[PDB]
């Protein structure tokens, strides 16, 4: 679910999902178009594609369970949708962690019309 994703993001990065990742760049948050602005935005692009791979799941609302083993996120076994949603969220949270070094506050609330270019999943 979205709230679980937000808590996984906070755990990984120490940033609050809202506002750090809810409206960042072209792809983090509602909507997506154009060329992602940086590596963090690319995490969101791929996360969007990952949710797009699950057309008959409901990634915003369906809850999954995970634990940590030696620090690392381990998605626990629910329904097939829940497992797949968890893997998408896990990847994006790790990706955010990996790209904290280049996160730029200039891309928070980035305006949609600047999202020029095109990117297929
Ligand atoms: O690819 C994406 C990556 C991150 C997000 C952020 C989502 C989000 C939205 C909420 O209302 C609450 C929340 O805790 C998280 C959306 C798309």
């Amino acid at each position: 679910s979205l709230l679980e994703f937000g808590k996984m993001i906070l755990e990984e990065t120490g940033k609050l999902a809202i506002p750090s990742y809810s409206s960042y760049g072209c792809y983090c948050g509602w909507g997506g178009k154009g060329t992602p602005k940086d590596a963090t935005d690319r995490c969101c692009f791929v996360h969007d594609c990952c949710y797009g791979n699950l057309p008959d799941c409901n990634p915003k609302s369906d809850r999954y369970k995970y634990k940590r083993v030696n620090g690392a996120i381990v998605c626990e076994k629910g329904t097939s949708c829940e497992n797949r949603i968890c893997e998408c969220d896990k990847a994006a949270a790790i990706c955010f962690r990996q790209n904290l070094n280049t996160y730029s506050k200039k891309y928070m609330l980035y305006p949609d019309f600047l999202c020029k270019g095109e990117l297929k999943c």
